[PDB]
């Protein structure tokens, strides 16, 4: 979208120093609204002529950053892209002027190289072509990524807690908080360091010069417009260059997955110089391995570099990764608003209570601050981390070496997973199916089967045909051959010599000679068309075009073979004289070679299990459409009235054609690029039912992932390595199943190449999310009940014992908050998903329901003691209010502890998708021990309340009533928690519509209305 620029470098060196010195404290409110902050300090409004400080306007692009330029030609760095200053009309553009030179192609064709006349300025403007992530902020993570406000509030509460004694509690909470924040810095920095090491290329590449000068220069000094020479052996390509002469052969192993070599461009011209937007074969991609290059009539092969930098395929992924994105983070505003609106009256209420008792003005405010800080606890991230560590440790047991505590629960409610077919949907390496290289005319279907089981010259012909596919062909047949071969058992054969590949014509002729029993002959292979048209006098083509179309329609690779018997003397003469034209012209059709692209047998059960839980399975790959549809039919997950489409980028007006094979559609790269613009009127109608995404460039994968995230979807794209690097961070779940190459950084990293891990990782994420939600609910309820307990304790104007409270808090943190998250998911596959977004009726129908019960059970116990002959504690007369061990405080503390115990016991729920309740034996024994010690703290008259100062009372009849009340509460809490499991009233009221959002459901229901 459009963006405006403005200039305001400086006015004068005046009050700016004082402003900078003053603004050191209020930076917390200064950071928000940068535009107002920079406009309130200085504003030298003028035209952009020599302005260093620029501000991005908020006219259409609703964001803001900071920019700093350097004077060397005015330029700066902004998300990798560099802007070029032009004085012709005083405006800023990108590096697209010289590249888009669609005029006077003669000078482009005459580019042969430069030495020293046009290098300094080019190096000054373009600069280094290397890719490096800066590590400037090595200290500065504290000031960069720690400007959230669970840390400012934590620091504010630290001083308030340090005002009192609070030794052990503060010592524990600071030690806990300083470890996670220190480990996060190392975790963040290791990713950047390994990315910097992985993205590096420093090698010496020769550059030809006019006049006959050759020397070795580094790859750092490389600018567009120069000529690069290609060595015969072939190395790596550091920049996106283009061939100008000769013929070369390369494979797009890291660009499209398949290692299928493709012919290069041609010498004839007539169009523009490069035309990268309208040319695909002519464009030579970089970052790929070169197998072999062919020379020409010239002295050597030369290449021309027309564009390099972050705009190429290598830099596109890097730019996509370091770009900011447009749950688990929007659910805190409601909670903080609720606590604020619940505690606004609490402060004034407590002030009113304190004002009645004539509280001194010394500790009047510390009590209010403690009350404010007690209804919100600084341990929620700690609880989340300690709940997550168990799942993280269990995940690593199955060979999954991933570190992402905050990403485990994100992918719990996965809706669809984007698969890829290069190594994760098909067995690595090309295997041999039933091959039957029969004769030509008078053919019969006979008979696809494992090779070399029958006997005959075909076995020897296939064995002698050779040059990662040759090794597999030799090994996967059973008969081991490279100079001599036995276990025929009869009529042994051996090879003597072979001929190299010829790039001009696809021919592979191998000469064999066995003078023992049979006669020597020659075997050749090549394209089926060549052997069909070159064998007319011997094998006339009869009914040959009917099977070729069917074989090619399935994406199978077909290569034919041929042979011609010859006498011994000419055969040996041809073998020794290194000739090839003496055997061509008249041969006999040997047959054809057929390959198979079948998927792994274990993938089908996983696909079937994934399709019965209303989870979509989309296919994303860069192969041809025929291979994609063949793989889809082979998997057989679904195919109701499959429809095929073809690009129509020929006229401004266009229409989608209708062709034959609750429906699915196939989309391609150019098809997706043409259907967009307009996006909102053509993409939503096809992005829901489409399931085929073949023949798409890797750069479009990032755009597709970004667009899918805006539709409230849950992407589950899994990478393989060196194929999809940019589409790994903006997605929800990213799993790498190979050590090379994108496995250095990923949301999930595993050492397994099977799809069976997806269901178990999904179940683990769901269980972790459920445990985290339960823990958060328990902590919120405990905070609320502590708040009301403290509020009701202000009637007598007393304070709880610091030692007992500290001990009980430590016990709760080390016993309940730890062993609670030990539950795991069962070995079953559920239908529904754990529902988050705790702002609905079924989730909010328990908070107040438990709160009213707690308030009633506290009020009854507090008001029941009025019928007992006890003396009034010293509270209104002269006494020490710091410590008052009276009966009321003791009974209130006992009731609060019992409430904590019952909440910790009855916090559990159902959801049988996880492990059953009677499984966590350590949790059960810990609860039993807690109950036993709680009973013994007040039952036995033994010496235990000495340092506790509990004021033990010789009570005889009140203990029975207390036990009856606690048993009634125990039998009531379970009933309250179990009667609300059903949601029949929820569906009795919400009909027919139930959701006020998620427009995808509305689209689905309006689409199924007419079908
Ligand atoms: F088939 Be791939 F690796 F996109
Ligand atoms: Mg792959």
């Amino acid at each position: 979208r459009l963006s405006g620029y403005c200039g305001s470098p400086w006015r004068v060196i005046g009050y700016h120093v004082v402003v900078w010195m003053m603004a050191g404290i209020p930076l917390l409110l200064f950071r928000w609204k940068p535009l107002w902050g920079v406009r309130l300090r200085l504003r030298p409004c003028n035209l952009a002529h020599a302005e260093t400080l620029v501000i991005e306007i908020r006219d259409k692009e609703d964001s803001s950053w900071q920019l700093f330029t350097v004077q060397v030609l005015r330029y700066y760095l902004f998300q990798g892209q560099r802007y070029i200053w032009i004085e012709t009309q005083q405006a800023f553009y990108q590096v697209s002027l010289l590249d888009h030179g669609r005029s006077c192609d003669d000078v482009h064709r005459s580019r042969h190289g430069l030495s020293l006349q046009d290098q300094m300025v080019r190096k000054a403007i373009y600069g280094p072509n290397v890719i490096s992530i800066p590590v400037k902020s090595y200290p500065q993570l504290l000031v960069d990524e720690a400007l959230n406000p669970y840390y400012g509030f934590q620091a504010f509460s630290i001083a308030l807690w340090l005002a009192d004694h609070y030794y052990w509690y503060a010592l524990c909470i600071f030690l806990i908080s300083s470890i996670s924040i220190c480990l996060s810095l190392y975790k963040t920095r290791k990713q950047s360091q390994t990315l910097r090491d992985m993205v590096k290329l420093s090698m010496r590449v020769c550059v030809c010069r006019p006049g006959g000068e050759e020397e070795w220069v580094d790859s750092s000094e490389l600018v567009p417009g120069d000529c690069l020479v290609l060595p015969q052996e072939g190395g790596l390509m550091p920049c996106d260059a283009a061939l100008v002469a000769g013929e070369c052969m390369v494979n797009e192993s890291s660009l499209t997955g398949e290692s299928i070599p493709v012919l290069k461009t041609a010498l004839p011209e007539g169009l523009g110089p490069y035309c990268a937007e309208t040319h695909r074969r002519h464009t030579l991609f970089c970052g790929t391995l070169i197998l072999q290059a062919r020379a020409y009539v010239g002295p050597h092969v030369l290449a021309v570099v027309t564009r390099t930098g972050f705009c190429t395929a290598k830099g596109g992924l890097v730019s996509s990764i370091l770009h900011p994105r447009p749950k688990f983070y929007k659910h805190s505003m409601k909670f903080v608003a609720a606590l604020s609106v619940l505690a606004l009256l609490g402060t004034i209420y407590s002030i009113f209570i304190l004002y009645r008792n004539r509280v001194p003005l010394n500790e009047i405010v510390i009590r209010a601050l403690d009350l404010v800080t007690v209804v919100v606890p600084p341990a929620l991230p700690a609880a989340m981390t300690v709940c997550t560590l168990y799942a993280q440790s269990r995940l690593r047991r199955q060979g999954i070496f991933c570190i992402h505590p905050l990403r485990i629960n994100l992918g719990g409610k996965l809706q669809l997973v984007c698969f890829d077919k290069t190594g994760t949907l098909t067995e690595d390496g090309l295997d041999v199916m039933g091959v039957v290289p029969l004769k030509g005319q008078a053919f019969l279907p006979l008979v696809p089967e494992p090779r070399r089981l029958p006997v005959g010259p075909l076995l020897r012909a296939l064995a002698t045909c050779h040059a990662p596919m040759d090794l597999k062909m030799v090994e996967s047949t059973g008969w081991v051959l490279q100079l001599q071969a036995m276990e025929e058992p009869p009529v042994p054969v051996s090879v003597l010599h072979r001929f190299p590949f010829s790039s001009a014509l696809q021919r592979m002729s191998v000469v064999v000679a066995w003078p023992g029993a049979t006669q020597p002959e020659a075997y050749v292979k090549g394209s089926p068309e060549l052997v069909a048209g070159l064998c007319n006098p011997e094998t006339v083509p009869t009914d040959f075009a009917q099977m070729l179309q069917s074989y090619t329609a399935a994406g199978y690779r077909v290569v034919a073979l041929a042979s011609k018997p010859l006498p011994t003397v000419p055969s040996l003469e041809a073998a020794q004289q290194l000739t090839r034209d003496t055997v061509e012209g008249d041969l006999s059709l040997l047959g054809l070679l057929v390959m198979r692209n079948l998927l792994k047998p274990q993938t089908t059960p996983v696909i079937q299990a994934l399709r019965r839980t209303r989870i979509r399975a989309v296919m994303v790959t860069g192969d041809n459409l025929q291979t994609a549809v063949t793989v889809a039919r082979g998997c057989g997950m679904v195919a109701p009235q499959e429809h095929l489409i073809i690009v129509h980028a020929t006229h401004p007006e266009r229409g989608q054609p209708a062709s034959l094979e609750s429906r699915h559609l196939a989309l391609s790269g150019p098809t997706f690029g043409i259907i967009v613009k307009h996006f909102p009127k053509l993409l939503p109608k096809v992005l829901v039912q489409g399931t085929v995404f073949a023949r798409m460039a890797p750069e479009q994968k990032t755009e597709l992932v970004c667009e899918l995230q805006k539709l409230q979807y849950c992407v589950g794209m899994c990478g393989d390595g060196a194929n999809d690097c940019g589409a790994l961070k903006a997605a929800d779940v990213g799993i790498s199943l190979s050590q090379a190459e994108a496995s250095v950084v990923s949301p999930f990293t595993s050492s397994m190449a099977s799809i069976e891990c997806v269901p178990m990782v999904i179940r683990e994420g769901r269980c972790s999310l459920d445990t985290s939600f339960s823990v958060f609910k328990y902590m919120a309820l405990y905070s609320l009940t502590q708040f009301i307990s403290v509020l009701i304790l202000y009637t007598i104007n007393t304070n709880l014992g610091d030692l007992q409270f500290l001990a009980i808090d430590l016990v709760i943190t080390t016993t309940v908050a730890v062993l609670m998250s030990r539950t795991g998911p069962a070995l079953v596959l559920g239908r529904v998903r754990p529902p988050g977004a705790l702002l609905s009726v079924p989730v909010l129908s328990s908070l107040l329901l438990q709160m009213v019960l707690v308030t009633g059970v506290q009020l009854g116990g507090y008001f029941l003691t009025l019928a007992q002959p006890w003396f009034v504690p010293l509270n209104r007369t002269v006494a020490a209010p710091d410590n008052l061990p009276n009966y009321e405080n003791t009974v209130v503390f006992s009731l609060s502890s019992f409430q904590y115990l019952i909440l910790a016991a009855a916090v559990s729920k159902g959801a049988p998708f996880r492990r059953p309740l009677y499984t966590n034996v350590p949790f059960l024994v810990a609860l039993a021990l807690l109950s036993s010690v709680l009973v013994g703290l007040v039952l036995v008259p033994g010496l235990l309340q000495g340092p506790l100062a509990l004021r033990n009372i010789t009570d005889t009849g009140f203990k029975l009533l207390l036990l009856g009340l606690v048993t009634l509460n125990f039998v009531g809490a379970f009933m309250l928690e179990s009667v609300l499991d059903q949601c029949l009233p929820a569906c009795l009221r919400r009909l027919r519509p139930k959701r006020a959002s998620k427009k995808r459901f509305k689209q689905l229901e309006r689409e199924l209305a007419e079908q």
